[PDB]
């Protein structure tokens, strides 16, 4: 009677929910697909892989789509020898845990506030010396209540045994940058700072990148077990074509453009950190000196096979795509005040930015993205659009995690900060937002950074701002172009 | 051969997945949308913020609709002082560890089965006739298996100096009651509890509001470090308007109407939990105790502005929305039998039950809805309407683990019970069920809970239940009424 | 006057974007649906139910459609006893850690590098050996950095008491085979192994199965506190009618054939793990020794009743119903190289595969798919169509990883493989691809797996091999059938 | 012990029996009622000045 | 005419009640309100002196 009777008790407001209903719940219906075949294929470059240089690969067409993108990375096992046991002891220098530059920038900042004889105290003494200056700096910066300074003693316990390993997310350290190019032109560019940023904000939980990039979210001991043998990683490159099936790339379509993929290769230098400075790293299968020739990658593509119908239809009528290119804004800092000049072009959706600490990247930590003391390195920010304030100044706590949350599938782990002008910025084919930036005279983000930011040992850290912008991609008569 | 024979074998059962295909996978196609643009401001309180009042800021009109609403709390560091040091000692009592109500109320239960001298024991041998009791209480009431004593000896590696810090979710508990009012009349209304219970079901993997309302998942080390500076809170705020764009709040079509917030703060006292019984809490920055003035609040409200033929359109027809209201059944509870009456109305999509031990509640964690021991207090529910079952009786993991499982987007990691009567009740567009509970004579959920809850120290349990329930706003002539 | 200058700013780009825009977001459009009600009722087997056996349940037909289906399993808490102190000692062998065969056979493939008097070595000095012959052995076969030995030497700290368990994930393992039938042919088969494989692929963050199937991710103390007490699990039975409300079974259009489930329940020897060799497994509150009879089981189903209409309309017309079945090959392992011939029929959307080692099945660790020492047991895999390469030979990591990355909700944290050949193998809906395997004459799975795999101590390890097909379920006329 | 449960409260209302003219007088056109309502405005006072 | 509260009543909770329709008007409104006598005794007699 309770059931029959709720289905019985509607009125005029139910109308506008449940009259003429054109869907049920207790059937499924379906619809029929066009048919379709994928096949992953690996290829080689065409000029030889190696670290510092440029590579590149010509795509073949062994389908009529192009879908996914993974760049195989092969990376060799590392050892280490003493240099005095090494016949040829030359090698580039690596960073080094025995020469901590990002501990030591860090004591910079607080050596005006150590009380007493630092220079002549024992080494226990230093660290608790140390620890009493952090507390005094902290206090006189920020206001802190002091923390007891067995808390402040974190021993990362290290092993007692001679080790180098691959830096935190050594795949997407690898790749300093990526172009992809259709007939000569560059359609997009990415970068190493880029392509972590995104997986920070849009890494969905349990389809993190962390095995496919060397990623261990910062536990050196895991760094060091993977880096004892040879590592395959399959780095995904987020062109707007990888995104969603309906944008996958119509191979077809643009039989007279050349498609190329070029990799900028980070230096074999800053790949590499080692437990001493003292150390030979060693190719571990070789038992040679690590050289830059010792890089190995590969392009492993996704294609789609379609029927002839549909081929064919693609073929006389691909007409256009929409696509989000990424543009870069990189700066020194060298100070607290930080205005940098975004001149972006097109509809942006959305920008990030974060800083890098000049001894963070020293270090070879390179996604470290914090301030001094692992602090935020933001206070506030502003965006302007010809000086007239688009956000007014806001703490770094809203750029990082209320833009994040309203916006993006992850809040990140690191300092990377948001600001999105789409409802649904992660929506590849659904514009929902947009500040066309060549209409703007002046876009600029006014930073105040943390105390001493960009000051003595960390003179020359970085600002990255990385937007992504809507454009149309056009294929006509076998040519594709912006 | 193959990929061209799959295309050809079709019969008549691909008709109807497959015949006059309106989509394919190789061409992407975009839908244009109108101009929008998103702007977020702050704006301070109408009232003053304090602990234990009650604040209301009215929404400024900076744009065409109201989409995201976040309260930004900022909460000062703390810091600790015996009383003996202090030239005013006199404070509000807080929760202390040396004095942990909660332990005592689980040791209280045991005390039947100690069996030897426990009132004359050291205190090691006190722990270990605990232990012991607590084996022959669980196999008494449970028929448990016991546990080796030096398992149930956890000690919490607690630190060894003074200090005070902010509760759990301190971003939630500070809001008792947020109310939602257009034109003087509540719209919806939230609680503390609820919003905790909606994050632990509704929240996203990736996108917890941990950072964003200081959350630890009980872990009070970090709770500590946290509460030795500053913090900026951002509390999301989940209003009907909040969940979808197609939702923002029209303000354009609402002119006449005022829209407010009204907020009732949390009383300082349960704010705050120390180390020892004898320290006074200071301000950290002041170094004056912590008095209730010292709590701040702003909204962070994201406008909304249209190109004007949207804006005049909205103006002339912003028609009606589907809107989820939330009601509450709070109920003391003082027998291990429980009938809670819901007296709740409209179309309900579902609810949620969940129980606080007033030992939990006095120590100050207050979103611990943990049984005795830190079991399940509930062992089984029943939901009766009109005096007959319409969930017969169900084991507690029924209602907290297989209901999330099917409805919503996460299992909750405290005792949290959800029932839904919608397919998907997290969809704030789509109506996928309800129950009308305006044509209900009775609806009871009748409870089953663990033995002695709500006896001797646990006397005045809470028993929290919340209903979403759909209901309309409508917008006519300028003004929004239910 | 930039933000309306921003809508003015239209081209003829625009227009395929945003001309004749048929969708605001500053107004929620809603659509109304047909009346129903969701109820969940438990439901006894129609035959006993015991360890080793088959039992069967016809499901009620309590309402219009059957929607979700949970096998709740009722385990009794577990103590131990030693046989000397035992009435009746005799009871079924069951795994120990005292004797871990896995270990065993982990040390087997060491031996031959094992250096000095291995059977003379006090036992600390035999570990040293072992741990220094592991880097022998992986040295010479993959040319391993060593490890230091002390890196080796992980102490799980087990507890100094006697103790047994439910193995790992056992709502899972207890469910050797379970067959949905109708009017008494088999609709679909689901196993063990693929239930497994499905939660660690499809599982969705933050709504993984842990509790409800007693898993803890390997942590034996976990599932030994679990173990002391009854456990109440409801094990999700994942049919095609339980993905999705349109697919919900229709029981009216079915009225004239009975609903079934089968169940074949695993052996009790398998399902418990103990410290010892010695203890007899105790029914923990009837102070027995565990026997067959000890297992409880009940089927939980939802029921959605429908508005009279609906439910005449669907009983008129319940049409087809599109449907992935599950089928199966399964084969024993004794050579690094294997072939699998996949005698499967159908449009096949995607496979899974994944081997489990003889000596991880024999202690007891059934969902343990590692290789020897933890490693990865393939190297390559390659599949054939006809003899020719539908996928070249490529890594363990890219059918482990890259597969889930481009089509499942999660990547495995178990050495499970992949392969789709549709773009979305988890809509249940809408068909995204598939590969016709009832069109190929051959379809091989060739593997080549890790060094002595297979070989000694591992001789009958097991490869499974599970697809999923699309066929159509068809009602007609109070009937239903494939 | 005494416990939160033990407050017990009824509302006692004087309800006004019309004569049917002057009822359907009033449902007719009861008009408009003249009405003082509450406001309050509630601080925490923490100096001598305020 | 008295009438009982539509939710419980206790201590440090709201409760609610929807006003009968017994008459024409609504003149006089009285909160009836009963209290427990109360006795005291030695927190070390009682038997659960929380």
């Amino acid at each position: 009677a309770g059931s029959l009777t709720q289905l019985l008790a509607t009125g005029s407001m139910d109308a506008a929910l449940t009259q003429n209903a054109t869907r049920t719940f207790w059937k499924s219906s379906y619809q029929k697909h066009s048919l379709f075949a994928l096949e992953s294929i690996n290829q080689p470059f065409t000029t030889q892989v190696q670290f510092g240089a440029e590579s590149h690969i010509t795509v073949n067409r062994q389908g009529d789509l192009l879908s996914w993108m993974y760049l195989k990375i092969v990376l060799p096992g590392l050892k280490v020898q003493n240099q005095a046991d090494t016949v040829q002891p030359t090698q580039q220098s690596f960073a080094s845990l025995d020469n901590d530059v990002a501990a030591q920038a860090d004591v910079s900042h607080v050596l005006p506030y150590i009380e007493g004889a630092y220079t002549e105290a024992s080494l226990n003494t230093k660290e608790q010396l140390i620890a009493e200056a952090k507390n005094s700096y902290e206090a006189a910066k920020y206001n802190a209540a002091p923390l007891p300074v067995a808390a402040q003693m974190q021993s990362t316990e290290m092993p007692d045994f001679d080790y180098a390993y691959w830096t935190e997310a050594i795949g997407f350290h690898l790749i300093k940058r990526a172009e992809f190019k259709v007939g000569g032109a560059t359609i997009d560019t990415i970068w190493s700072e880029l392509l972590f940023a995104m997986e920070e904000l849009m890494g969905r939980a349990g389809r993190r990148l962390t095995e496919t990039i060397g990623r261990t979210l910062r536990r050196p001991t895991e760094l060091m077990k993977a880096s004892r043998q040879e590592q395959i990683l399959y780095v995904p490159l987020p062109w707007y074509f990888t995104k969603h099936p309906s944008l996958a790339f119509p191979l077809v379509a643009a039989t007279y453009h050349n498609i190329q993929l070029w990799v900028q290769w980070a230096q074999l230098n800053s790949c590499i950190i080692k437990s001493r400075s003292n150390l030979v790293v060693l190719h571990a299968e070789r038992n040679v000196p690590i050289s830059d020739d010792h890089l190995r990658a590969s392009l492993e593509c996704t294609y789609v096979h379609l029927e002839a119908a549909e081929r064919d239809a693609l073929t006389a009528n691909a007409g256009t795509q929409l696509i989000v290119q990424h543009q870069a804004h990189l700066q020194q800092v060298s100070s607290n005040n930080v205005t940098a000049r975004l001149n972006f072009n097109f509809p942006v959706l959305e920008f990030y930015y974060f800083l890098r600490r000049k001894a963070n990247k020293d270090a070879g930590d390179h996604f470290n993205f914090s301030g001094i003391g692992g602090r935020d390195p933001v206070v506030s920010a502003e965006l302007l659009f010809n000086n007239t304030a688009r956000v007014t100044q806001k703490p770094a706590v809203w750029w990082r995690a209320v833009q994040a949350l309203q916006f993006h599938s992850s809040a990140p782990l690191t300092n990377i900060y948001s600001y999105s002008f789409s409802l649904s910025p992660e929506d590849p084919i659904t514009p929902s937002g947009s500040a066309n930036f060549s209409r703007l005279d002046s876009v600029e983000l006014a930073l105040t950074l943390q105390d001493d930011f960009g000051a003595a040992h960390d003179a020359n850290s970085e600002l990255f701002v990385f937007a992504r912008s809507y454009n149309i991609l056009k294929f006509t008569n076998g040519l594709a172009g912006l």
